[PDB]
DNA sequence: GCATGCATGCGCATGCATGCATGCATGCTGCATGCATGCATGCGCATGCATGC
DNA sequence: GCATGCATGCGCATGCATGCATGCAGCATGCATGCATGCATGCGCATGCATGC
């Protein structure tokens, strides 16, 4: 709701790991043997 | 052929850059409006 | 029947596989600079035509 | 016929959309330490039993 400059931007990282929402999704967020879920430097999609 | 030390390890970023072999693998590389494809940070599955 | 030594559980102390955050430094990468290049533009000058006389 | 003025093409500088590499920095990820925690070790000590005399 402010248009006036010329800025929101895309997020950077993914935001599933800040949300720790559910208590199956801190789960899904885990696993492939040993490492940490990496989305990736910016993966938003619009 | 070197099993002696406790070494290799699996390469950082996608080879196919470096080695732009072909003249139209250099063409799907592009694309996605303007921007630089980019793999990931560790991309290798055994 | 009395004396004896062994095997059975208590009652200490220590080490050890799991697990997770923090400060420092690594390693990449997106950004700002400089530049080559080739197409278009805005321009003044020389020629050939149309309109008088 | 002759003198004149306008449209058309030639010649000359300039700006400007594309496009790509390099030095510097900003920026997030992986690593080293440091510790909390609960389990298992293994180790002397007390009790109840089986054997000898």
């Amino acid at each position: 709701n402010n248009f006036n400059s010329i800025t929101v931007s895309l997020p950077r990282s993914c935001l599933s790991t800040i949300e720790s929402e559910s208590s199956m999704a801190n789960e899904s967020n885990i696993g492939d043997e040993s490492t940490k879920k990496n989305c990736g430097p910016d993966p938003y999609i619009i």
